[PDB]
């Protein structure tokens, strides 16, 4: 079912004033890869930072309110935001941070991009319990000529 993905600055900054603190298309490929094809489920935040659907995937908003854009699905809590993925052999949640926190408990599987920056945040990625997931795969990158910063890639899964 319900798996994580996110990148983490430092101390597990996520956000600052509504946008990702970096630039790292290599972190934005990564979460295509693996996230197409499968429903992905976002905060209203998010929606709003990123502005545009999301192709190749369902796309489920949750909101407290009315929808605002009906190329997407617009849910109310987090049961009906399961239930508009159906049957799929996994969800995908995609932030922001009110959202995992919500969703962490739910989850088998996370998706992290760990960046070797450190910059100001706002918005946090929850505290998680290392003791409880176990490192499945990891990858290493220098920065280049289109990353100005290095970051690893990891799945963790639920121990
Ligand atoms: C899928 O996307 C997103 C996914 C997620 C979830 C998510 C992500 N990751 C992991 N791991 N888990 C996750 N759950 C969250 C998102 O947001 C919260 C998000 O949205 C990011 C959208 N992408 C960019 O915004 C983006 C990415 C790369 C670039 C880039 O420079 O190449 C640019 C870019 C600029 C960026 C900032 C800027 N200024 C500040 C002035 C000016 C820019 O000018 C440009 C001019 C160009 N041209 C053609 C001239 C071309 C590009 C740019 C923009
Ligand atoms: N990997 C990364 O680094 C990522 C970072 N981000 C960043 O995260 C930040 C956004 O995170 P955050 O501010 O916590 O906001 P969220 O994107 O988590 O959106 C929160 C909003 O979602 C709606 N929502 C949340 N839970 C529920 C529920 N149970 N029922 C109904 N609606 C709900 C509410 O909308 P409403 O007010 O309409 O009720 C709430 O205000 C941004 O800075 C963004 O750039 C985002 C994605 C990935
Ligand atoms: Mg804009
Ligand atoms: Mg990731
Ligand atoms: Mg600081």
């Amino acid at each position: 079912p319900i798996s994580l993905i996110a990148a983490l600055a430092v101390d597990r900054v996520i956000g600052m004033e509504n946008a990702m603190p970096w630039n790292l298309p290599a972190d934005l490929a990564w979460f295509k890869r693996n996230t197409l094809d499968k429903p992905v489920i976002m905060g209203r935040h998010t929606w709003e930072s990123i502005g545009r659907p999301l192709p190749g995937r369902k796309n489920i908003i949750l909101s407290s309110q009315p929808g605002t854009d009906d190329r997407v699905t617009w849910v109310k809590s987090v049961d009906e935001a399961i239930a508009a993925c159906g049957d799929v052999p996994e969800i995908m949640v995609i932030g922001g941070g009110r959202v995992y926190e919500q969703f962490l408990p739910k989850a088998q599987k996370l998706y992290l991009t760990h960046i070797d920056a450190e910059v100001e945040g706002d918005t946090h990625f929850p505290d998680y319990e290392p003791d409880d997931w176990e490192s499945v795969f990891s990858e290493f990158h220098d920065a280049d000529a289109q990353n100005s910063h290095s970051y690893c890639f990891e799945i963790l899964e639920r121990r």
